[PDB]
RNA sequence: GGUCUGGGCGCAGCGCAAGCUGACGGUACAGGCC
């Protein structure tokens, strides 16, 4: 399980698609 | 005044046998230079 690049900043990127 | 990186940590859902994810925490949190 659990096993991607959720890394901070990158997340960042994919965070700012939700919204 | 300004830029770039990104990691280890915890709760729930279903089984003949095994194994996912969570506008879940986290819009958080850490680090260095200029």
């Amino acid at each position: 399980r659990r096993g991607s690049r959720p890394s901070g900043a990158e997340r960042r990127r994919r965070r700012a698609a939700a919204a």
